[PDB]
């Protein structure tokens, strides 16, 4: 179960965050033990497509090779806080699992600048018991977390030392698919 009401960044700049470009997860913190593997790869694109606020996701388990993409229209709860009903798609946007009630994630941007961000997400998917997940993002897939975002982790009363890095997993991403999925 999720337990955190994450606070969105004061003065969050939505148009800059949702500019159509890609964000890579560089580090993550799952609050519930064993909710996720200790080696993982994830990235997203975020943008407005034909007037609609969208995110495209990519997940890859570098050990098992499990791979999946998603696309969602985000609904607004407040500035920087969204609810996203997701559909599983192949890389070309063909639907594998349709949107359905009870399949949604929340998404809160706690900190962002042009190059880095800190987000919280809570996944709801059928009768799974999933918990809070924080992620440090960067525009550059190889970037070590800088002082702005690490200070934001501290300001959220979290310990960056607990976050797990994705950088040692040989992660390679299809940025073209993520961008094009925004339209799907
Ligand atoms: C931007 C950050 C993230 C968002 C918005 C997000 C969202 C989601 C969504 C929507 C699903 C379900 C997809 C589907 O069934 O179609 C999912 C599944 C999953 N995510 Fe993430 N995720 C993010 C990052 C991560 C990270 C960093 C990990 C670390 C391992 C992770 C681990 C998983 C796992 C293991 C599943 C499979 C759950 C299951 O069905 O048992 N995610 N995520
Ligand atoms: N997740």
């Amino acid at each position: 179960a999720c337990t955190k009401n994450a606070i969105a960044q004061t003065g969050f700049n939505k148009d800059k965050y949702f500019n159509g470009d890609v964000w890579y997860v560089t580090d993550y913190l799952n609050l519930e033990p064993d909710d996720v593997p200790k080696r993982y790869c994830a990235a997203l694109a975020a943008g407005t497509a034909s007037g609609k606020l969208k995110e495209a996701l990519y997940h890859y388990d570098p050990k098992t090779q499990d791979t999946f993409y998603d696309v969602s229209e985000l609904q607004v709860e407040s500035l920087g806080k969204y609810t996203a009903n997701f559909k599983k798609v192949d890389k070309n946007g063909n639907v594998k699992v349709a949107v359905t009630a009870g399949n949604y994630y929340t998404f809160t941007v706690m900190y962002a600048d042009d190059s880095s961000a800190l987000i919280h997400t809570c996944l709801h998917k059928g009768n799974k018991d999933l918990g809070d997940l924080y992620a440090v993002l960067n525009r550059n897939k190889d970037a070590a977390a800088g002082d702005k975002v690490k200070s934001a982790v501290s300001a959220a009363t979290l310990e960056f030392s607990k976050f797990i890095s994705t950088k040692e997993n040989n992660c390679a991403y299809d940025n073209d698919s993520l961008k094009s999925l925004l339209t799907k």
